């Protein structure tokens, strides 16, 4: 049954169709933000220190693996604050490590002050509180509402309810709220703070992530994946579902182009960058 | 054109159908929170002081009209903090007055510090920052993106995109982020802070407000109304659209019932309470 289901028959075609869609609708190719050796070392040092109180040891290779999503999904042309950039590198990486941990080993009393220390190092006083609150909310939500009936209801009812849940759960709201200081762009800053930024980009991020993590997630009993709403065994049902999802992505991209140029660049680089990172990364194979 | 269209032919039937839906799906009838004479006095005094720098003088009757949405839509069974309650009364009322003002007269330099003063009076340090940030975001969104292509794109594309804009624009995210301290309920606090609370309740709130404000908004050229997505002149198109909105509200209500009992009470009291207030208030006639 579902615990043994797979999208493996569709990997090649779906990858090519995602890329075809991005070339047509976004056009601008993702590029990688470059960090100097010293900047990368500072990020890795900060990640190791954040996760040290947890008794967790993590290799440089694994940190670099996680950080790629930041290097690829941010928008290099628009960056103004590289201190905020390194904070997102660190926040992103330590939250991945936390998520990959056995939940029985989550110690919020040790982890939250580390998240706060990161925010306070890299951001101004105002920004530090916004980014910390988003980080605290993400990690708290994950805990509070696992094995919750709410997750089951939202994830099994309809794509729309599912994506409503993923606005927070896939981490985009947190991403926006820690990323706006990178750009110092007034419009982007407000869209981030109202969460309209996250609401516009959630489907594009989530459909991609869900496709490439489905086999692993389903093998582990995890229900937070939109492809669980269709029978991935029936080639015909799958293809119809996948096309509806591509259509969702396209509608969002087309609406995103109504935003101001800088903001639209950042949103589209995020969705398209995430896909590039996702298909190159060992986490999803 | 659409500027002279009307849903007046449908008022009685739609009102009856909304009520029948709530009686079936929510069941628990809205009740009105009691303020003592002293408490209402305090609220009105605070309202007048906030809008005085704007040269605004407002009658008790007008303030009482605005505050009814708070007295009816909050959940009296679950109130724990009446200071937070009065803060919502004040914040709600002064935001109404701001929104009814000629935009040329909006003076953020004068108004924002008044919003901050209200939050600092009634909330603890942590809650004051969350409520104030949500008020600031709401009022800043309203300004920044008032004649924005984004608003047009979102409001005209699909119901989905429209409701995505209204999460912030109808003010529910702000409502949730100023209301959670009333209840001091951990789960509700978190759903408020992640905006999941707002995402679950926006369609119920927005569909009802939109129906009862359509005629006035369309006469003023305003585009923020879901009934603009159909031809309200065509009775069969309208009835089809209306049913689709009712189905949306019912789906949200049924998913809301998967939340913990206190949270679901609050969410449902809000949607149903707003309907009761909307149908009895002079603002929509
Ligand atoms: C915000 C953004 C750029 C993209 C959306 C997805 C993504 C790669 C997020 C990482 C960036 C952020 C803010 C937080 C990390 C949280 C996390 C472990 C997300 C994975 S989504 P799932 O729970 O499905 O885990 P899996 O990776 O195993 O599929
Ligand atoms: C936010 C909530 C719980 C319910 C929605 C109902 C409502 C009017 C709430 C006001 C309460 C809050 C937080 C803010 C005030 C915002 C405001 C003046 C109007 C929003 S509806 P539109 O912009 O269409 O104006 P109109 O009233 O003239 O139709
Ligand atoms: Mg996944
Ligand atoms: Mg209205």
């Amino acid at each position: 049954d579902i615990g043994r289901s797979s999208v493996r028959p569709y990997l090649e075609e779906c990858t090519r169709r995602f890329q075809e869609m991005f070339d047509r609708h976004v056009v601008t190719r993702p590029t990688k933000v470059e960090l100097t050796d010293a900047e990368l070392r500072e990020v890795i040092d900060d990640c190791n220190a954040a996760v040290a109180p947890l008794g967790k040891t993590v290799s440089d290779e694994r940190w670099i693996s996680y950080v790629g999503v930041v290097l690829w999904s941010q928008s290099p042309r628009h960056i103004k604050d590289m201190e905020a950039f390194k904070a997102v590198c660190v926040l992103n990486c330590v939250t991945f490590v936390w998520d990959d941990m056995d939940p029985a080993l989550h110690d919020f009393g040790l982890f939250l002050p580390q998240l706060r220390k990161i925010c306070e190092k890299y951001y101004g006083p105002e920004d530090a509180e916004v980014a910390y609150e988003a980080a605290r909310a993400f990690v708290t939500s994950d805990h509070m509402f696992r094995d919750s009936p709410i997750k089951a209801a939202l994830c099994t009812t309809s794509p729309e309810q599912y994506f409503r849940f993923r606005v927070t759960d896939i981490g985009v709201d947190f991403w926006m709220k820690m990323s706006y200081p990178i750009y110092r762009h007034p419009e982007f800053t407000e869209h981030a703070k109202t969460s309209l930024a996250a609401r516009m980009t959630t489907r594009g991020l989530t459909i991609v992530n869900d496709f490439y993590s489905y086999d692993r997630e389903v093998s582990l009993g995890q229900i937070t994946n939109c492809f669980r709403l269709c029978d991935v065994s029936d080639e015909t049902a799958f293809k119809e579902f996948f096309q509806a999802r591509l259509d969702d992505m396209i509608e969002d991209i087309e609406c995103i182009k109504a935003f101001d140029q800088l903001t639209q660049d950042v949103f589209l680089d995020l969705i398209y960058g995430n896909f590039v990172w996702t298909t190159s990364n060992k986490r999803y194979k």
